[PDB]
């Protein structure tokens, strides 16, 4: 497999930091003017992580339509994702408004609420069936329906109700709970099993809105999730799978949101996940 030996080549030569930096200098730069408006300073978790204006998701409350969220559109793979930051205490209502307005079926969470002794995002869904959440700014109600805790991740069924119309939708929440505080997982196995769980749920499918994917900044682990998903999808779609160049896919995704894949270590891990996930989809059972 092309990338498999390109992987060994990079590894043996300890070249990850050099490839990753070539990616950073090749990466697109587009304006992020809405994100920088003073009125939006507290809608951003990080000052240096902003959605591009061209791809940003707009809340349909036109009032302030801003949310730190980007639409990543992968045209050949026919996949779309919304990558967003972990919601802030003051943007949880916006997050669920986005989920509602974009008709998303799944939310993918790749971080824990607290990591490294700091809060990486707000507790934005209910932890008990009987204790639902009501977001009064956006007129939404969110109920925990069911929770399936597994060794490496948790899947939850949620009910999102639009209070103004009394329509309800079921949202699936896929929470990868075991990414390490430092570095990347030692093996990609649990991450792929997580990815295939999201796929199996139907959440990534074109009949629904884009899956909403987040970590804390919405670029690192979140970038790794989408990048692997799209590369594997392309390797199945193309006549020759070895024509799939992960670096090119990354650069295409970076046209939609800055900074995807934060460290050379995440890049290496992304390669590893795609190579291993290939074995599970280009054959086998
Ligand atoms: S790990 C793959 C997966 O789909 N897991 C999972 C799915 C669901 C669910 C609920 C409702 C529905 F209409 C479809 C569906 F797949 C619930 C829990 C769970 O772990």
């Amino acid at each position: 497999m092309e990338m498999e030996k390109e992987f060994e080549q990079i590894d043996k030569s300890g070249s990850w930091a050099a490839i990753y930096q070539d990616i950073r200098h090749e990466a697109s730069d587009f304006p992020s003017r809405v994100a920088k408006l003073p009125k939006n300073k507290n809608r951003n978790r990080y000052r240096d992580v902003s959605p591009f204006d061209h791809s940003r998701i707009k809340l349909h409350q036109e009032d302030n339509d801003y949310i730190n969220a980007s639409l990543i559109k992968m045209e050949e793979a026919q996949r779309s994702y919304i990558l967003t930051q972990g919601p802030l205490p003051n943007t949880v209502g916006h997050f669920w408004e986005m989920v509602w307005e974009q008709k998303s079926r799944g939310v993918v969470m790749l971080n824990r609420v607290m990591e490294k002794g700091s809060l990486k995002c707000a507790q934005y869904w209910p932890q008990k069936e009987e204790k639902e959440m009501i977001f009064e700014d956006t007129n939404l109600k969110l109920t925990l329906i069911s929770e399936d805790i597994k060794s490496y991740y948790t899947v939850r069924q949620l009910e999102l109700e639009n209070l103004t119309t009394q329509e309800t939708r079921e949202i699936l929440h896929f929470h990868y709970t075991t990414w390490p505080d430092f570095g990347v997982p030692e093996s990609p196995a649990s991450f792929l099993n997580f990815l295939f769980c999201v796929r199996e749920s139907g959440s990534l499918s074109p009949e629904h809105g884009p899956v909403v994917v987040h970590c804390s900044a919405g670029i690192g682990r979140s970038g790794t999730f989408c990048l692997a998903d799209t590369c594997l999808l392309l390797m199945d779609k193309r006549k020759d799978p070895s024509s799939v160049d992960i670096k090119k896919v990354l650069l295409e995704m970076r046209k939609f949101r800055m900074g995807l894949i934060q460290t050379a270590d995440q890049l290496r891990f992304s390669y590893l996940a795609v190579i291993e996930g290939a074995k599970f989809i280009m054959g086998d059972s």
